[PDB]
């Protein structure tokens, strides 16, 4: 096939999902569970290996992606009030 495909079954990073990486995917809400959980086991080492950047410079997407993830969940977090 050479590309990835819609959520199927234990898909080896396909180059589709490097691509972005390389470039602009989003590893914040634009991904799932396990896009963001199998990329964040795939730290800077190999991830920026798809993404060839300074490793300062793609830990730095990294770092945004994750604050990401917890930040927009916080969505289902409780009222601004206090008891």
């Amino acid at each position: 096939t050479g590309i990835s495909r819609e959520t199927s079954s234990d898909v080896a990073l396909a180059s589709h999902i490097l691509t972005a990486l390389r470039e602009k995917q989003a590893p914040e809400l634009s991904l799932s569970s396990q896009d963001l959980e199998l990329v964040t086991k795939e730290d800077p080492k190999a991830l920026a290996v798809a993404l060839n950047w300074d490793i300062k410079k793609t830990e730095t997407v990294q770092e945004a992606c994750e604050r990401e993830l917890a930040l927009r969940l916080q969505q289902t977090q409780s009222l601004h009030s206090l008891r």
